[PDB]
C-alpha cells in the first residue's frame, strides 16, 4: 500500500504545516501537524476541558463505531517550545491520504497548553519519530508509521515541505519526479528516539564550505533552525545590522535586509536554504525588527533541522530495519 496526502503552511510565515487526516467511522477529518520529532498521535476531542478550545476541529469518540477506549491508558507530554498536553486514549481507524491503520493509538486531550488553544489551524500532531519516545502508560503504542510499515510497498515515507505554498507527505513510495538530481543516504541514531544524523558541514552564501561535523535532528514539527552558536554567528555576521537580542530571544536583523543562503552537508552532497527561506519578518507587527530563522541550538541540548532547511530538500526517512535519512534537492 502508499499513501499521499498535500500538506499546507498553517500561515504567511510556514510556521507550520497542517495535513489532513481521517479519523474514525464515518471519518472525522482533523488537520495535524505532521512531527518527525515526537511519537504521540493526540487530537483536540470531546474531552478536552472546553476553555482550551478555540476554533479546532475536535474528535469526538462517541460518534465513530469503530473508536474503543484503550482502558487504563494515559498520555501526556512535554515539548522543546515548553507546551504540553495529555489526556486519555482509544484505538480507532485512522487514514492518511488514502492509507489507512486499523488499532491506531489516538490520544485524545483532556488538558492544552495554551499555545495550542491559541492557534486555531492546528488540530493536534501526528508523530513520526520512533515509537520508543511514544507517552503512553502503562503500554507504550505504536506510531502511524510504525503501525502502517508491514503493509506499505517499501518501508519509507518521505517529507516535501513548500516555501510559501504546499508540499506532500508520501508514505511507502519515493516519487522520483519530486526531486532533482539524486538522493544522498546518510546514517541514523535512534539512541535518543529521533531522526538523528551528522552532517558533514556548511556555508554561508558564497563563502567557502566548512567541513564539520554537526549532530542534529531532522525534525518537520520545529519551525526554525537551530544550530551551534559558533555556526549561527558566523551566518548573521554576513547581515548588516543583525544582533542576538536577549528581549526578543534569538538573532534580528533590519527588514530592509538582503538574507545570504546558507548550505548544510549531507555526506558529499550540499543542500541550498535560499536566503529568503530564512526571514520570519517582523518581530511585532509594523517593527522594521525581523526574526532570524537560523537560531542558536545552545540552550536547547541538541541542533535541530526544521522546517526552514528541510522544507529546501526532498527528504525520504527511510524505516528499514536500519534506518536512514536521504536528502534530495528539489
Amino acid at each position: 500500500s502508499t499513501g499521499s496526502a498535500t500538506t499546507t503552511p498553517i500561515d504567511s510565515l510556514d510556521d507550520a504545516y497542517i495535513t489532513p487526516v481521517q479519523i474514525g467511522t464515518p471519518a472525522q477529518t482533523l488537520n495535524l501537524d505532521f512531527d518527525t520529532g515526537s511519537s504521540d498521535l493526540w487530537v483536540f476531542s470531546s474531552e478536552t476541558t472546553a476553555s482550551e478550545v478555540d476554533g479546532q476541529t475536535i474528535y469526538t469518540p462517541s460518534k465513530s463505531t469503530t473508536a474503543k477506549l484503550l482502558s487504563g491508558a494515559t498520555w501526556s507530554i512535554s515539548y522543546g517550545d515548553g507546551s504540553s498536553s495529555s489526556g486519555d486514549v482509544y484505538t480507532d481507524t485512522v487514514s492518511v491520504g488514502g492509507l489507512t491503520v486499523t488499532g491506531q493509538a489516538v490520544e485524545s486531550a483532556k488538558k492544552v497548553s495554551s499555545s495550542f488553544t491559541e492557534d486555531s489551524t492546528i488540530d493536534g500532531l501526528l508523530g513520526l519519530a520512533f515509537s520508543t519516545l511514544n507517552t503512553v502508560s502503562p503500554t507504550q503504542q505504536k506510531t502511524f508509521f510504525d503501525n502502517a510499515k508491514a503493509s506499505l510497498d517499501s518501508p519509507v515515507f518521505t517529507a516535501d515541505l513548500g516555501y510559501h505554498a504546499p508540499g506532500t507527505y508520501n508514505f511507502g513510495f519515493i516519487d522520483t519526479t519530486a526531486y532533482t538530481g539524486s538522493i544522498t543516504y546518510t546514517a541514523v541514531s535512534t539512541k535518543q528516539g529521533f531522526w538523528e544524523w551528522t552532517s558533514t558541514g556548511y556555508a554561508v552564501g558564497s563563502g567557502t564550505f566548512k567541513s564539520t561535523s554537526i549532530d542534529g535532528i531532522a525534525d518537520t514539527g520545529t519551525t526554525l533552525l537551530y544550530l551551534p552558536a559558533t555556526v549561527v554567528s558566523a551566518y548573521w555576521a554576513q547581515v548588516s545590522g543583525a544582533k542576538s537580542s536577549s528581549s526578543v530571544g534569538g538573532y534580528v536583523f533590519p527588514c530592509s535586509a538582503t538574507l545570504p543562503s546558507f548550505t548544510f552537508g549531507v555526506g558529499s552532497a550540499r543542500i541550498v536554504i535560499p536566503g529568503d527561506y530564512i526571514d520570519f519578518g517582523p518581530i511585532s507587527t509594523g517593527s522594521s525588527s525581523c526574526f532570524g530563522g537560523i537560531q542558536s541550538s545552545a540552550g536547547i541540548g541538541i541542533n535541530i533541522f526544521g522546517d526552514v532547511a528541510l522544507k529546501a530538500a526532498f527528504v525520504v526517512f527511510n524505516g528499514a530495519t536500519t534506518p536512514t535519512l536521504g536528502f534530495a534537492s528539489k
